[PDB]
Formats: structure tokens, sequence, C-alpha cells
């Protein structure tokens, strides 16, 4: 169960995806931070 938020968990689980899926929820913090948070994912 791979699955990211840029803010909350109770957001961070709303959208998910699955172990096979990687997704990185990102905003305007910077095109790194989006990055990094499909990293979490994907690797998850």
């Amino acid at each position: 169960w791979g699955c990211v938020c840029s803010g909350s968990t109770a957001v961070a689980n709303s959208h998910n995806a699955g172990p096979a899926y990687c997704v990185g929820y990102c905003g305007n913090n910077g095109v790194v931070t989006r990055n990094a948070n499909a990293n979490v994912a994907k690797t998850a």
C-alpha cells in the first residue's frame, strides 16, 4: 500500500492507489516536493 499526501493522513488514504501503483500528491511547495511524494509511493 503506497499512498502519500502533502497535507494530512485523512486525505492521504482518501485517494490511495495500491502497492502496484505509485501516487504522489503535491501542491505549491515546489517541483522537487512533487517528486519526493511519488518517490515514497512508487517505493512503498
